[PDB]
């Protein structure tokens, strides 16, 4: 799709079974999910941004579903205020900032 | 033009006379530009991001260029991490995400 920048640019996504909102952030290097259980070994990391840092679970290898395009790749979980698709899976939808 | 993701989206921006790096952010409501001086009287604002808020200074109407294209809009200086062009700027270039 083409999505305007009118309002945040939400959509739905499914990632360990579970389906959340997400925002579609090219300023973020990496994916960024609130709380949830995922598969696999983790290893923690500081990521950081306006207000600071925050301490996340750094899972691999995850298979994301973002508005109906699959990807896979690395998701950051821990407290963070917005779901956030950041560029590491945005580059495997294919998605492009155009003007 | 049509910029991928796979490297940060970092433009050159006017402002002030001065040119600076900035980071195209459909993940922002606002522009955020690190401190400078700006014209005029300016109102407080907070901002909130993934690791809490910090206190900005909200100047509007102010003439900006951004990869080329001129806009006109509301900028917020404070102690950001990097300058940050938000949708209130994207929508003046006419920007779109596409996938
Ligand atoms: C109302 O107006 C606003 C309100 C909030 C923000 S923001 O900067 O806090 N942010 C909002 C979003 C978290 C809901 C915009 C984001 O695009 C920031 C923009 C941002 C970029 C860099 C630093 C600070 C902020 N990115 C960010 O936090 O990225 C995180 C995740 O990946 C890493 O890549 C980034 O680069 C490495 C660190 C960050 C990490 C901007 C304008």
């Amino acid at each position: 799709p083409q999505i305007t920048l009118w309002k945040q640019p939400l959509v739905t996504i499914k990632i360990g079974g579970q389906l959340k909102e997400a925002l579609l952030d090219t300023g973020a290097d990496d994916t960024v999910i609130e709380e949830m259980s995922l598969p696999g070994r983790w290893k923690p990391k500081m990521i950081g941004g306006i207000g600071g840092f925050i301490k996340v679970r750094q899972y691999d290898q995850i298979i994301i579903e973002i508005a109906g395009h699959k990807a896979i790749g690395t998701v950051l979980v821990g407290p963070t205020p917005v779901n956030i698709i950041g560029r590491n899976l945005l580059t495997q939808i294919g998605a492009t900032l155009n003007f």
